[PDB]
Order: structure tokens, then C-alpha cells, then sequence
């Protein structure tokens, strides 16, 4: 059960970079949230503002809303950039774990490769082959027909002819 | 072209199959050149035994 020390110990680091910015984003999120709520209540305000008949007041209070509304998309934005810096952090240790488990099959198959080359391939190819010839060669050399034939017919075949012609006819 | 392989698959056989009957072919003859020279052998030993009476 072998210890990663230096894993463990960058483990625990990372960890505590991403609760930091959960934590943040977390307040980020209420703070928007809360923004969120002192603009309705700064609609409501402008609405009563128009039924008491006061433009003016009405226009103060959307001012102050759209200033509210701003700030909320700030905040917003704020939150997503801190979601990805976190997406980045995950990417980066998976590319990590990725680029170790490739470089862990390219030792293996290096091993491999350097054990079985290409040329020793085609060194085993080549004795095959040859070695094949050699037992063609030498298994046709033992079944030449010239032996059970022997001696043959000095006519050259005239008798044999004759032959199969009368046993044709017959 | 399944049928050519086939088809040249049994063409080596049948290759390896006149190979082995010549084989076989060629030792029946030297069987008979066994026997042949055993008779042979007889023939003459009679030959000069009737010879050496005459």
C-alpha cells in the first residue's frame, strides 16, 4: 500500500482553494439575491410614487432601481467568473490524471516494442519463409514420378496409345 | 471471393495430395527393388550351383 505524500499533500490544497471560492461565491450569490430584493422593493416604491401623483419621486425611485440592477448584474457576472476559475481547477487536475495514465501505457508498450522490435520480426518472417522453401524443395525432391515411371517407353507413349485405343473400342 | 479462396485453398490440397501419393509410389517401388534383388540373388546361387554339377 504505497503513500502518495506529494499527492495527498496537493490534495489537500486544492481542496481548500475550491471551499475559498464556494465560500465567496456563496456570498456573492446572497449579495445578488438581496440586491435582487431592494430592486422590487424599489418598483414597488416607483409604482406608489406614480398613483400618488409624483413623476419626480417616481423617477428617483427608478434611478435608484436601475443603479440596484446594475450592481445585481455585477455581482452576477462576479459569480460566473469565479465558477469557472473552479472549472478550471477540476480541468486542470483531470488533464493531470489523464496525461499520468498515458504516459503509464506509453512505458508499457515502450517496454514492449524494445522487447518484440521490428526487426526481430522480420528476422522470424524471413526464417519462415525460408525454411518453407527448404521443406517444398526438399518434400518435391522425394516425389519425383521419375523413379516408380523409371524406366519409360522408348516408342514415347506409341504402345500406351495403342493401348487405351483398344481398350476404348473395346 | 469467398469462392476463390476456397477454391485455391483446395487446389494446394489437392497439390499436397499428388505429392504424398508419389511418395507413396516411389517406396512401393523400393519395396520392389527389395524383393526383386532377393530373387535375383536365389536365381544365381541356383545358376551356380547347377553350373558347378555340369
Amino acid at each position: 500500500m504505497v503513500k502518495n505524500w506529494l499527492f495527498g499533500k496537493k490534495r489537500k490544497e486544492d481542496a481548500d482553494a475550491l471551499a475559498t471560492l464556494k465560500g465567496q461565491q456563496n456570498r456573492l450569490q446572497a449579495e445578488a439575491r438581496n440586491l435582487e430584493r431592494q430592486s422590487d422593493e424599489q418598483k414597488i416604491l416607483a409604482s406608489k410614487m406614480l398613483k400618488a401623483g409624483n413623476k419626480a419621486g417616481a423617477r428617483q425611485a427608478l434611478k435608484r432601481r436601475a443603479v440596484f440592477m446594475k450592481r445585481l448584474n455585477t455581482v452576477h457576472n462576479t459569480a460566473m467568473n469565479l465558477q469557472a476559475q473552479i472549472d478550471s481547477i477540476q480541468t486542470a487536475t483531470s488533464t493531470a490524471e489523464t496525461v499520468k495514465a498515458m504516459e503509464l501505457g506509453t512505458k508499457v508498450v515502450g517496454e514492449k516494442i524494445k522487447t518484440v522490435s521490428p526487426e526481430r520480426t522480420e528476422r522470424v518472417m524471413d526464417s519462415v519463409m525460408e525454411q518453407r522453401d527448404q521443406i517444398e524443395m526438399m518434400t518435391e525432391a522425394l516425389s519425383d514420378p521419375s523413379l516408380s515411371e523409371g524406366i519409360l517407353d522408348f516408342e514415347d507413349d506409341a504402345a500406351i496409345d495403342e493401348q487405351l485405343a483398344q481398350l476404348e473400342a473395346e
